[PDB]
């Protein structure tokens, strides 16, 4: 039985929103350098 412990008993910290920040540009620059190297074009029109 895959359990996962309770998560509603603990609330995040404010100390780590910047840190929640920074690593979410962390994530959107390595997605973006990704997805370039595998060929999707950045332009100013969404087509998939």
């Amino acid at each position: 039985n895959p359990q996962p412990v309770d998560t509603s008993n603990i609330t995040i910290p404010e100390k780590l929103e910047y840190f929640i920040n920074k690593y979410a540009e962390h994530s959107h620059d390595k997605w973006s350098m990704d997805k370039l190297a595998n060929g999707w074009i950045y332009g100013e029109i969404y087509s998939d």
